[PDB]
């Protein structure tokens, strides 16, 4: 109680002397002499600070000594802390100086800000900064009508200006929830004893009230409810806790002989009480007393089983929050008891009536108060999450009473309650299917024809309530042609130039939105002064004058003249401009408290709703930031500080949706051509527009980011009417060129990048250290455009523009000179290729052979051997480039593929070998990690020599694995034991590889002889445990004892080894001194199935935690880990890419650690069950659980495998009548898994958006076997992660009944998505991860062609395998596939080039095609 007492203490103290002399002696005796105790030091240090004045200084050095302890805070400390305080919060207005500390600890550190974004990527559920802002939007929402409202709300909108619009991806808002409540409702197991729990804290909650009433009412129920049988067993069950309810309930707890009785009273007509239509139907108003009769006459007459619920009357009597919080518990209870479903009929008819007189519109009953509409959307909720006496499924649970779920969802829509509102017209649709099944367009006209709403308006209006950008989409086409949808889609879209021509055309649009979406439209198209000569034109509602001042303030024109916000805006830059600083930080002040009441004020659904608030609040932040600058002297430095802060907070926001950055640029802009307008000093004027110059360039960057080119161009413009030039050279003028060059105007850009080289090479010979980077970049830019428009000729663009740039070039400096050898190296690298693709052509073949049949033959000799020395050449010059560009920098460490490809085909060049021993052995060694399985198995003991091939890739291989030995060591030793499975039990090129594996290992032995020998131990054990006969316990699945005389089990304490199936964070350092190792294995083991009967083992590590591992025998994983590696490329291409970031689109990977030519060792994904045994199992499947009339798998299986031997014809019949008698279940996973709308929101678009991922780089990939049961989900995630990648590259095709389908699209897969199916959030994400695969193709070419090349990798199909999956030419069909991933990569389908757009229309339509999935293999189970 100490926090609330120094809470209510505070205020007092400025009240009087006479009572603050009480007032602080009473806070002294608390805190200042208390220090000593231990039992209150926490408490005092989870307290509020206190009010910087000069009565409270000793108190608040006494307070900042406590806190301080044990070491300072951090940025993260210091919100932890925050919110730790915030756990409980008696009045919000307590709050303010931890508000403003906040606020000062958020301002100072922005970098930490970084970090902790950085850090709470991986699950964005739980990050700190969305947690922080949904709290103080909760702090201001408890602050309204109350004395300290404004500054509280100032507070508030103060600190939400530092965060900002950052991207926190998230969509739905996870509100604060005690964890002692859960688990004290899940110690109860009796549904009786969990309602006791609630309302005894309820009871207890309301005995600590101001009102005297309530406490009387409060005590009696105690009593009464503590005196029966129920009270005594929740009390026998609840005493083992620790809770202060415990103490404050022991007096009303006694002892008595016989256990308080209700008396029951049964009337002769129970059900004639709640039968008045009135009595359910409230008027307009009148809320409370409606709410307080339905209850007394539900407790009143309806016989309620439950003994405590006849007890709360008194206290529902006087409370209406308890009654609103007892109706549902009491519908329940009397539901529980209901026989001959009398009740049921009742209660469903009343509440249906109810329903419908909310969604009229005055009529007789109608225009409901939204708090009974709350009350009764609780009572269905809570009735949606109860499961039924039948038992059943949780759809069946759902109708506990017979509802319209269309009504409900478009009253929880009216409610903006989006989510459950989208979650009720699913269960609506499903329900409406299966009540026809049992005699969207379709659906939405025949809702509209019956109950008068359209299903796929509902729809449209969710999604659009929601925010979610790709949900839109796919919501339907029934609208499509009204204008209102397509300027929607326009604005959604950025097509400003064809929303400003819909809203010019279109008349019967009303006036108001018209004009607004023009004057946006023109405002977006940088047309300023049309806007204004527009708006001029008009003057022949609110929204009108909120766009003249918007307007006006970015125009400046300054003559222009309750408060708004681009008004409010206006007068401060007004007052700015005028020197009034008290009329400019009044308005700010106003503006502030007004958008955050206005936030506060919603019903605060989805995040995307609270980004135009956070920008314009970071837009109020940093005018009132600027504000101290103008009113004191301008320095330079200052001037610095602020452009810095200006770049880090921008840097923030890198994420974030350019309708949110634009403002806040405008905003700058407009303040730096302010602050120049009125300097009156050169010498600060021209850093003055140094800075605004580079603002600028900023602007024009982050404008052509997001595909815009007329903000570029005006911004060119601005630089041009302040940054006059004479000189000629300057960076602005190579960002002209790059605006000039994104408009597709390429002689423009060419012309004034070849006149900027000229100056720059006339003034001086590249001597002006200033000037060095521009003319570096000039030259590499300039050579890289006429590479791409074929407007010079090689040898000229060689010479002249990137050669000369890398000999023309400090962290700047270094990154030039990065981006010149990688600029010049992939031109030497293009060139390389074209005359190796010559040399290998058809053509020149038939050329040589045309003189097979004198002089023409020497011609020929001296031609080839040109030919050979010039590709030789480019060849060197390629690889030294690439050596030098990988030196410099880390940006482009994904072309050590590419060089190291370079490197391995022309091994017996010396030259390409002298310049890997001498400059290649200086790049870093954790480069050549993710090609450390191809570098392990090229190298051999054939070529030993000074320059000889095979030396220097063992020194290599030597020096990575003597810096990360825990990435490399089980790698070169799995090399050394591809034959120790026979060894332990009881080719040239093979045992040279063998050799050199030992010779290595003997040389990390002598480095680190403990280390080896614990991994060899670890893995002999291993391969031990993996050749275990366990067809003994193939029927037992509780575990089996590992035997004694297995190794394994002896192992203990290797803290040399850190655990195999764990992912390791690459450390640039070689320490990896804090890293978890292995402690102990349990003995217990299982199985998880199959042919081969896998084992599962746990690893106990150095902590607590322990991993469960799958011990693999008589298989290869080496594929598997090479797929993994291409999973981990994809991966890091789709996080790099900002589309693919932004929807958090990755590949779901596990670490597999191959040990022998047929065992291995892999991660045990934990959670995941497969789809098939969620779908299709025999005793408590999906498809047996939903829907038991329908043909059962086993049926299916066996007609799809009887009709394997008819014509196509016979397998498309009988796959139609199979999938006419076999509907999809899958949808209800998320729907049981997930009972929280929001939650159950976001899983199911995590689920789709996995899908279409996996979809896309299993067909770059030419992925096949993807059967039910090679197909894991997450159950805590509902994410597909996809197993067993042995076969790849489209070698499925190649069986006998190919594969047909480029991934798995089935029934099943598309019913999970929702009810819009593959369109709208499947479709852009397929879109969004084949346009980054587009973009990236070079490099994934590279990746393949390193893969497909490595010796080791078996990745061709061969008969024996063949039969297996259903109960040189290699060079050539390597090139073959090789070409047949880079036509998948440009888009050509069938010699057709297509758009990104039209290659996931043709995927999708083949994959979802039943003509292709009857033809193929009954195994693959395509009707699932
Ligand atoms: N990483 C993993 N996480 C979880 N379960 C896995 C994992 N890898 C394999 N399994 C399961 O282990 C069992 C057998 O795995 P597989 O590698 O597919 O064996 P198999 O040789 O393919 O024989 P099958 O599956 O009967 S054709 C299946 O039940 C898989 O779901
Ligand atoms: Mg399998
Ligand atoms: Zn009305």
């Amino acid at each position: 109680h100490l926090h609330v007492i120094v809470g209510t203490l505070i205020p007092l103290v400025y009240e009087q002397v006479e009572v603050q002399k009480q007032v602080l002696d009473l806070l002294k005796y608390l805190v200042i002499d208390n220090k000593d105790n231990e039992n209150l030091y926490i408490t005092i240090k989870l307290l509020d600070p206190f009010p910087d004045h000069v009565v409270f200084k000793d108190l608040r050095i006494t307070q900042q000594k406590i806190k301080y302890s044990r070491g300072p805070f951090s940025l993260l400390e210091e919100i932890n802390h925050f919110l730790s305080v915030s756990v409980y919060d008696a009045l919000p207005l307590t709050r303010l100086e931890g508000l403003k500390d906040l606020r000062r600890q958020l301002e100072l550190h922005k970098d930490q800000m970084v970090d902790i974004m950085r850090a709470s990527q991986d699950n964005p559920q739980d990050g700190i900064m969305v947690k922080l802002v949904v709290n103080l939007l909760q702090l201001s929402k408890m602050a309204i009508n109350h004395t300290g409202e404004k500054e509280v709300l100032e507070a508030v909108g103060s600190c939400l200006g530092e965060v900002g619009p950052i991207d926190f991806s998230t969509i739905a808002i996870q509100h604060s929830k005690d964890a002692s409540y859960t688990k004290a409702l899940k110690l109860f197991e009796d549904k009786e004893l969990q309602w006791t729990f609630i309302m005894l804290t309820y009871l207890n909650n309301t005995l600590v009230e101001d009102c005297v009433k309530v406490r009387s009412a409060a005590v009696t129920c105690l009593k009464n409810i503590l005196a029966t049988k129920t009270g005594h067993s929740f009390w026998e069950i609840y005493k083992m806790t620790t809770d202060p309810m415990l103490a404050y309930l022991q007096p009303f707890r006694t002892s008595r002989k016989k256990f308080l009785e209700v008396p029951r009273f049964d009337k002769e007509n129970p059900f004639e009480g709640l039968d008045d239509i009135n009595l359910w139907i409230p008027l307009s108003e009148n809320h409370d007393i409606w709410i307080k009769t339905l209850t007394c006459a539900f407790l009143d007459s309806g016989g309620t089983k439950c003994e405590i619920l006849q007890l709360l009357k008194p206290m529902c009597e006087v409370k209406t929050d308890f009654c609103q919080t007892v109706l549902p518990y009491l519908i329940h209870d009397i539901l529980l008891q209901d026989t001959n479903e009398s009740w049921r009929n009742l209660l469903s008819t009343h509440v249906q009536g109810f329903f419908t007189s909310c969604l009229r519109h005055h009529f007789f009953r109608c225009c409901l108060d939204k708090k009974s509409q709350r009350t009764m959307l609780a009572v269905v909720d809570y009735m949606r999450r109860q499961k039924r006496p039948s038992s059943g499924t949780i759809f069946n649970d759902a109708f506990w009473l017979d509802l319209n779920y269309l009504e409900v969802a478009k009253v929880a829509q009216s409610c903006a309650a989006h989510f459950t509102a989208l979650l009720y017209a699913e269960i609506y649709a499903d329900k409406k299917s299966m009540d026809d099944q049992e005699k969207i367009s379709s659906l939405s006209e025949k809702s509209k024809e019956e109950t008068g709403i359209s299903l796929q308006d509902l729809l449209l209006e969710i999604y659009r309530s929601i925010g979610e950008p790709d949900s839109l989409y796919g919501c339907g086409g029934g609208k499509m042609l009204q204008p209102i949808t397509r300027l929607r889609t326009y604005e959604h879209e950025a097509m400003w130039g064809k929303a400003l021509v819909t809203y010019d055309l279109e008349t019967a649009i009303p006036s108001s939105t018209r004009q607004a979406g023009i004057i946006q439209a023109l405002q977006n198209l940088g047309l300023c002064h049309i806007l204004s000569v527009y708006l001029k034109g008009l003057d022949y509602c609110p929204e009108l004058e909120e766009l003249h001042y918007q307007a006006a303030w970015r125009n400046m024109q300054w003559d222009h003249c309750g408060t708004s916000y681009h008004e409010s805006l206006y007068n401060a830059l007004q007052s700015l401009r005028d020197r009034e600083f008290s009329t400019f930080y009044e308005s700010l002040k106003y503006a502030r408290v007004k958008e955050v009441e206005e936030m506060c004020k919603r019903s605060l659904e989805s995040v995307y709703s609270l980004y135009p608030t956070l920008s314009r609040l970071q837009a109020i932040g940093e005018l009132e930031s600027i504000g101290e600058l103008f009113s004191r002297s301008v320095t330079h430095r200052q001037l610095s500080e602020v452009y810095i802060k200006w770049q880090k907070h921008s840097q923030l926001l890198k994420d974030s949706d350019f309708s949110f950055q634009e403002p806040i640029m405008a905003l700058r802009t407009v303040i730096l051509e302010i602050l120049m307008e009125k300097e009156m000093d050169n010498s600060q004027r021209e850093c003055i527009k140094d800075i605004l110059t580079k603002h600028l360039v900023e602007l024009s960057i982050l404008a052509r980011t997001f595909k815009n080119t007329q903000l570029p161009e005006r911004a060119i413009f601005q630089i041009k009417q302040y940054n006059s030039v004479s000189c000629g050279v300057s960076e602005w003028q190579l960002e002209e060129a790059q605006v000039f060059w994104a408009k597709k105007e390429q002689s423009l850009a060419l012309s004034i990048l070849k006149q900027m080289i000229k100056k720059l090479d006339a003034s001086c010979a590249a001597n002006n250290p200033s000037l060095k980077l521009t003319y570096t970049e000039c030259l590499r830019v300039c050579g890289n455009w006429l590479a791409e428009t074929c407007l010079e000729n090689p040898a000229v663009i060689m010479q002249t523009y990137l050669e000369k740039a890398v000999e023309v070039a400090s962290d700047e400096l270094r990154n030039g000179k990065m981006k010149a050898f990688l600029s010049l190296a992939r031109f030497s690298d293009t060139q390389y290729q074209r005359i190796e693709n010559y040399m290998k052509s058809s053509e020149f073949e038939n050329k040589q052979a045309l003189l097979k049949r004198q002089r023409e033959l020497e011609l020929d000799e001296l031609a080839l051997r040109a030919l050979k020395e010039d590709r030789k050449r480019f060849l060197c010059k390629a690889v030294e480039n690439y050596i030098n560009c990988l030196l410099s920098g880390e940006e482009h460490d994904m072309w050590v593929f590419r060089l190291c490809s370079l490197w391995l085909e022309n091994s017996g060049v010396s030259e390409v070998n002298g310049m890997m021993k001498r400059d290649g052995m200086k790049i870093p060694t954790y480069k050549f990690l993710p090609l450390m399985y191809q570098l392990a198995a090229r190298m051999g003991t054939k070529m030993m020599g000074g320059l000889g091939f095979h030396e220097v890739l063992n020194n290599l291989i030597s020096r990575i694995s003597m810096d990360h030995p825990h990435h490399t060591l089980f790698i070169i030793l799995a090399l050394a034991n591809a034959n120790r499975d026979e060894f332990l039990t009881k080719s040239q090129l093979d045992e040279d590889r063998t050799e050199a594996a030992n010779r290595i290992i003997c040389t990390i032995r002598s480095r680190r002889p403990q280390m080896v020998r614990s991994v060899e131990a670890l893995c002999d054990a291993y391969i031990i445990l993996a050749n275990l006969d366990a067809t003994q316990w193939k029927t037992q699945r509780k575990g089996i004892n590992i035997p004694a005389d297995q190794p394994i089990t002896k192992l203990k304490n290797l803290e040399d080894v850190v655990v195999p199936t764990m992912e390791i964070k690459v450390d640039h350092t070689g320490e990896y001194g804090n890293l978890v190792t292995i402690q102990s294995f349990k003995a217990e083991f299982r199985l998880a199935g199959g042919v081969n009967l896998p084992k599962i083992i746990d690893c106990v590590g150095s902590d607590g935690k322990e991993r469960r591992q799958l011990v693999k025998g008589r298989d290869d994983l080496r594929q598997d880990a090479v797929m993994q590696q291409v999973f981990q490329m994809c991966n890091t291409l789709l996080q790099r890419n900002t589309e693919t970031r932004k929807r958090k689109l990755t590949i779901c990977t596990y670490k597999v650690v191959p040990l022998s030519q047929r065992s291995g060792v892999l991660e045990w994904c934990t959670g995941t069950v497969p789809i098939g045994e969620f779908l299709v199992n025999n005793e408590d499947g999906a498809h047996k659980r939903y829907r038991p009339n329908d043909f059962s798998a086993f049926q299916c299986q066996k007609k799809m495998m009887e009709v394997q031997k008819k014509s196509f014809e016979e397998k498309y019949e009988v796959f139609m009548d199979v999938c006419q008698n076999f509907q999809p279940v899958f949808r209800y996973f998320c729907m049981e898994k997930f009972l929280d709308p929001a939650i159950w929101f976001e899983k199911r678009l995590a689920y789709t958006r996995s899908v279409a991922t996996s979809s896309i780089v299993g067909y770059i990939l030419g992925l096949g076997d993807r059967h039910v049961q090679n197909i894991l989900i997450n159950e805590q995630s509902a994410e597909l992660v996809h197993i067993d990648l042995g076969v790849a590259f489209e070698q499925g095709k190649i069986l006998p009944t190919p594969e047909t389908v480029p991934f798995r699209l089935t029934r099943d897969i598309v019913d999970g998505m929702g009810i819009t199916g593959v369109e709208g959030v499947f479709r852009r994400c397929c879109e969004k991860t084949m346009e980054v695969m587009r973009n990236s193709q070079e490099t994934l070419l590279t990746i393949v062609e390193v893969l497909l090349y490595d010796p080791l990798f078996d990745w061709t199909m061969n008969p024996l395998k063949a039969l297996y999956l259903q109960q040189q030419s290699f060079n050539k069909v390597a090139e073959r596939v090789l070409m047949r991933l880079q036509e998948k990569l440009k888009g050509v389908e069938e010699g057709t080039v297509l758009s990104v757009g039209g290659q996931v229309n043709l995927l999708i339509q083949q994959a979802i095609d039943p003509k292709n999935l009857s033809r193929l293999f009954p195994g693959w189970k395509a009707w699932v």
